[PDB]
């Protein structure tokens, strides 16, 4: 399926990932397209941050959704 992603620039991205895939994989796509490190991408879908190792189907990702990708902010 397709998934829409946005950053701190308002740029919308389009990637192809299955509900079986895991966050880790998603990050890989962000690296193969935008070239951004996995730990440098904060996916806050619906307000919740995706954990590296969980499957899209383990959260609630539907066909063509929207996620806010923010850079890791100081702290931890």
């Amino acid at each position: 399926m397709q998934l829409f992603v946005k950053t701190l620039t308002g740029k919308t991205l389009t990637v192809e990932l299955e509900p079986s895939d895991t966050v880790e994989n998603l990050k890989a796509k962000i690296q193969d397209k935008e070239g951004i490190p996995p730990d440098q991408q904060r996916l806050i879908f619906a307000g919740k941050q995706l954990e590296d190792g969980r499957t899209l189907s383990d959260y609630n990702l539907q066909k063509e959704s929207t996620i806010h990708l923010v850079l890791r902010l100081r702290g931890g």
